[PDB]
């Protein structure tokens, strides 16, 4: 039942069954050859009289060993290659999913956790498919075959002693758990002492000033004493684990092998049987670790598969709504919009507003209100539930989301880099129009070519994977150049305007004011520099729009009491 | 040569030799008994036939086993107990030295690293003392004795094969190293892929905004393809290693033990010597890990010893200079003080000033000048080199450094607490006077009891190890009180004044003004609130004192041109 999701996940990469089955069967054959090797050893050792004729047995054993090595090598290569192909397919599906369907809010939930889950679960699935399932089949077959062959070879006497010895595990394993518990307690006490010292030492100034340093010494003494006491207890428990373990193991060892020697000396049908017995004991003991590791890795992998299938279950639409974009220039209306992240909370309540076309609109919001929710809302990163964000006659649910996103230019505050080269930063505006070779010319129009006129290069200019050698002012100029290049129709801005000061702000204002003199813009930042360039201003408070009209007189009057109190809170 | 520092460092805890030597000798005799066990096994095997004397041999073997168990248990307990006493002594010495001597600038050189060298290095030294040295001695003795006994037992035939076999390990090692290199390459490429993915997700907003969801998918696919290629290479190299390890190890085991059976069957004198040989082979193979680990950990132990001896080398003085304090009320004068942290840099140049006694003095410094260095110099953590901070005619050269710090109470806005209870906080200065039981009365005069009048308790009030449940103003007020009870003769202030607001600042200022009017006071902080209360002010610029006199008219004039520009920079 629980293996059905894992089988389906493997089935997503369909052409991966025949070669896996062949590899597993070949591994089984290799295990059987390994089982057969000690019988050849016994036959050789019983052919004692003719050393020269024992050369034939030596050659046969060498040939069998080489055949086993070759078969195991081919099976391992097939298993690993098929597992790598399965992992490539799984990662391909996961990356196709995460980038495309997961909506912005899903990525806001957890960014690093998503990547950690993807990588760790893919690695765990690889480890399960390539090694642990084949390892478990190999171990089970080897153990069963070895026990059967020992039963056939020795009558019962040595083998029942061997199977009784596992009682040594019943005597040893629980004591190891007590050892582990004591060691963990010691580690905890050491961590506590380290924390105490890491607290005391940085405050050394206060101690030395207070002239109470010796008192701290006394406190430190106590800590040391504590650890010493615990150490003593560990020592005592060690004196119960150190010898005893060895004793039991050695005793068990002797018993088994001792009986073998007994059966050799008593004339019982054992000799080469004893040699084969020791080899079979090795081949029995070794795969138990593989079996236990598989049993634990299955428990890890079922949860890994649950996480992966949780990732793969998300959904989204891009052009499913329709395709009805023709002009995308018409006044934008908010009509009774009331929706946030979850319908229960209702973080937005009946938000309505009117904005003209080709008209500059500013948004002023508080530190903790609904400015961020609205900012994401006029980007449609959230799906409307009750209200209507209507461009014209509610076509926003009618045409494609990609079509609108193509007609809008976004820069909020940082928008740092898409790592690579500036060629990537200007080629993100390649919507099948490839922009021919005018990009640099556009950089000249966007006041970016003259700024970049130093030219370390144009295509080999690397910002680096980290992207730290270029400051903010240049990168927002590049972002605005990209926005102008792409599709200067509608711009929504959170004002990249920061601590750049006069030169950068004036340059961006001249670039923008010239560019959108006939195009619609929205501004949502805090400062009052864009609002004077904004012919219409709004205000967000408690998840509600409160304020409409022009800037000067209205925010001279509307902002007299409550917005002024909010400001006085802001600088304070 | 290199072991002399470690021997001396252990010698610092002198009475730890005889019992350690006895424990080591008992471990040696335990190893000898372990060597003796297989010979008794062989004698039992040769007895084989008749029953009751076989029972006597079994009883002898059990007695030898239990004797080994008891002796090993006692040796392990003695070794561990002596090691824990040694580690207690070492940690005690380290904590004494660390708290008492090192002057503050040593502690600010490195804080967490010092605690790490206190804890982890001691753990390494204890591990070497308790287990690894005894482990190495017992392992070398066991290996040599087992080889010698095998040489006596089997003439040369089986042991020569056994010692020629390590050619198998010689072949094995380079292949394992290539495995490790390929695994590290895989880890590195997985790290790069995770870094790429962790880079992309934060920029998901831009990715969707630029409608470029597919090229980013393509970059992810390229990364997945690179990882798949490297995984295929890892598979091709893996398919050779594992089969080779299995083949070579199984072949060596088959060779050795099949030759043992060859001798036991050929009528060669290997009757029960085969069983004895297998037991001795296990006793040989098992202790190789200890011998390898002793060599691995020796370098770490020697490094830990070097770090400890480096810790123990720092020197300092408290009352060595002299003892000539009588009243401790004289005007403080600076005489061409020129020194910072290192003589070559000369971060201070001929700093001189005149400050009266019982007069409040405030210091004004820039953001990056010498205000902090002069702050720490007035509190004299630093030892003068060229100039002289002269208070009292050079008796400042010959009274106790400690005796002065008695007369000064340190309070700053940073200082959170010393973790524990309020009782410790108010009575840390039990400078042999213990203040009888005047602490509560002291609180009531010093405006602490009336503020703490809520009384969760007076002695059980715990501020916690973290100390997060109380705000800065309260702890600053308790620190001011503590200054008022240690020795209210000289006061130094960084102005505890923070964001508490006039309601607390004026109150604490009037409290200290009433309490500390007739005695000296020193202020160094930024604001201009204590400056009006300070009779004389100074100014620090470029590591030089520039400005002396009263407050109002002079910094109405002196601060008009240059200090005003610094202020305008501060607000900007």
């Amino acid at each position: 039942s629980k293996l059905k999701p894992f089988f389906a996940l493997v089935r997503r990469t369909n052409p991966s069954y025949g070669k896996l089955a062949f590899a597993l069967a070949l591994s089984v054959v290799t295990t059987l050859v390994s089982l057969l090797i000690p019988l050849l050893t016994k036959q050789l050792v019983d052919g004692f009289s003719m050393s020269n004729l024992s050369g034939t047995q030596i050659g046969l054993i060498a040939l069998v060993f080489f055949v086993q090595a070759g078969l195991s090598a081919y099976a391992t290569y097939a298993l690993n290659y098929n597992g790598q192909k399965i992992i490539s397919g799984l990662r391909e599906l996961l990356w196709k999913k995460l980038i495309k369907l997961p909506v912005s809010y899903f990525d806001t939930n957890a960014s690093g956790e998503t990547v950690s889950r993807v990588t760790n679960d893919t690695m765990v699935v690889k480890e399960l498919i390539t090694t642990h399932i084949s390892g478990f089949i190999t171990g089970i077959i080897s153990v069963i075959g070895s026990l059967t062959i020992l039963f056939i070879m020795n009558w019962k006497l040595t083998l029942l002693v061997l199977v009784v010895v596992p009682l040594a595990a019943l005597i040893l394993v629980p004591i190891g758990r007590k050892m582990f518990s004591i060691s963990r307690e010691t580690q905890d006490e050491t961590a506590r002492f380290t924390g105490l010292l890491n607290q005391i030492l940085p405050e050394i100034r206060l101690v030395k000033a207070s002239n109470a340093e010796d008192v701290e010494y006394g406190r430190g003494k106590m800590g040391i004493s504590s650890l010493f006491k615990l150490g003593v207890r560990e020592a005592k428990v060690q004196s119960l684990v150190g010898p005893l373990i060895s004793l039991v193991l050695m005793a068990a060892l002797v018993a088994v092998i001792g009986y073998g020697g007994m059966q050799v000396s008593s004339g019982e049908l054992t000799a080469g049987a004893l040699v084969a017995f020791i080899l079979y004991l090795f081949q029995i003991i070794m795969p138990m670790g593989q079996i236990t590791t598989f049993f634990t890795q299955l428990q890890k992998s079922i949860g890994a598969t649950e996480r992966m299938i949780e990732i793969l279950a998300e959904e989204e639409e891009d052009t499913v709504t329709g395709k009805q974009i023709e002009n995308a220039h018409l006044p934008i209306q908010l009509d009774r919009v009331s929706f946030g992240y979850k319908p229960d909370q209702l973080i937005l309540k009946e938000v309505s507003a009117v904005i003209e076309a080709g008209k500059v609109t500013a948004i002023v919001g508080p530190s903790g209100g609904g400015k961020t929710t609205l900012f994401k809302l006029l980007e449609r990163f959230y799906s409307p539930t009750a209200g209507t964000i209507r461009l014209g006659d509610e076509p926003v649910d009618t045409y494609s989301l990609e079509s609108w996103r193509e007609h809008i230019g976004y820069v909020s505050q940082e928008s740092p880099l898409m790592s690579g080269t500036i060629r990537e930063n200007i080629c993100y505006g390649l919507e099948r129009d490839v922009t021919d070779a005018e990009i640099e010319k556009a950089a000249e129009m966007a006041y970016a070519l003259n700024f970049i006129k130093e030219l370390p290069n144009q295509f080999d200019t690397e910002v680096g994977e980290r992207g730290i050698m270029l400051s903010g002012g240049q990168r927002q100029r590049i972002a605005i150049a990209r926005a102008l290049l792409r599709n200067p129709s509608i711009l929504m801005l959170d004002a990249a305007t920061s601590s750049l000061d006069s030169q950068s702000e004036k340059s961006v204002q001249q670039a923008l004011e010239v560019l959108m003199e006939g195009r619609t813009t929205i501004v949502i930042a805090h400062r009052l520099s864009t609002v004077v360039d904004a012919d219409q201003l709004l205000f967000v408070e408690k998840g509600e729009i409160t304020g409409r009209g022009t800037h000067h007189e209205l925010m001279a009057s509307h902002g007299l009491y409550r917005d002024f109190a909010e400001q006085q809170l802001k600088m304070n």
